[PDB]
């Protein structure tokens, strides 16, 4: 069926249709190279700024039940984990972080386990106002990561603490990784400033979200579309489709998404290793 599935939970609240979920999900990953001869062993963490709520209006006024995607949040943290860079995750509420678990891949041997291993982290993170008062010239992060998913549109793109983040990061010379909707977060630099300016970045194009309701992933149409923004903000997108290829650009490092996941994780295992 193409009919969006209700979720009982929310009110007027709708899952992907079973087609769709059987057209870009599935019960295990492609989790590729995670071998990692020469591992890093400083004290640097990967920071994760994820979704705090599930639900995204549409523009028929129904909810579509989503979050952040398992495996485009997963994958590439296996990677780093693997690679030797531990991980804190932050949200902006403090709240627990929402996956879209209809994307989780059960009965996957590895990734499955790394998540309820690692889980109480993405259930109890920090708050990001908190953690971005720490930050200064030596806070040791490295990397800040958003990962995709639809979640990723729904508050981060207004967050003025994102914006400091994303801002202590690219000014520290520290790396930023991204793919589906993450960028979207990328938006919250509006206010003046935005050194990410004239970098280049790979992103889900709204060409496609603009139709895939049209066989019941979402319930209705987006509000707004986050690519077309993006380009007046001052960046650069590279695709119109999804190929699952990335792109670095110096040190800013995407993904289209989740079918990049595994790719991505590898270019920031490599660019991060390579440079520590």
């Amino acid at each position: 069926s193409k009919n969006p599935q209700v979720d009982i939970a929310e009110d007027n609240a709708f899952f992907p249709s079973e087609y769709s979920l059987s057209q870009y999900t599935s019960p295990v990953s492609d989790l590729d190279g995670v071998d990692y001869p020469k591992p890093y062993r400083g004290k640097h963490k990967i920071l994760v700024i994820a979704a705090d709520e599930r639900y995204l209006p549409t523009d028929n006024g129904k909810l579509f039940s989503t979050g952040n995607h398992p495996i485009e949040t997963l994958l590439p943290l296996y990677h780093l984990h693997a690679a030797g860079f531990e991980f804190e995750v932050a949200t902006i509420s403090g709240l627990m972080t929402k996956f879209e678990y209809w994307a989780m891949p059960q009965k996957d041997e590895k990734v499955m386990p790394f998540f309820e291993q690692h889980k109480s982290l993405f259930r109890n993170p920090k708050k990001l106002a908190d953690v971005v008062a720490s930050l200064n010239a030596d806070s040791e992060y490295a990397a800040i990561f958003v990962p995709g998913g639809h979640g990723a549109l729904i508050g981060l793109p207004e967050s003025q603490d994102v914006a400091a983040a994303l801002q202590w990061a690219i000014k520290n010379d520290r790396f930023v990784i991204s793919l589906d909707h993450g960028p979207a977060a990328f938006l919250a630099l509006r206010h003046g400033d935005n050194p990410l300016n004239g970098y280049s970045i790979c992103a889900f194009p709204d060409a496609a979200d603009k139709q895939t309701p049209e066989i019941g992933y979402m319930p209705g149409h987006l509000t707004w579309y986050f690519g077309e923004e993006l380009k007046k903000m001052g960046m650069n997108i590279i695709n119109d489709d999804i190929t699952g290829r990335v792109h670095k650009d110096r040190k800013l490092l995407t993904g289209d998404s989740p079918f990049a996941a595994n790719a991505l994780g590898k270019l920031a295992a490599q660019e991060m290793l390579a440079a520590y």
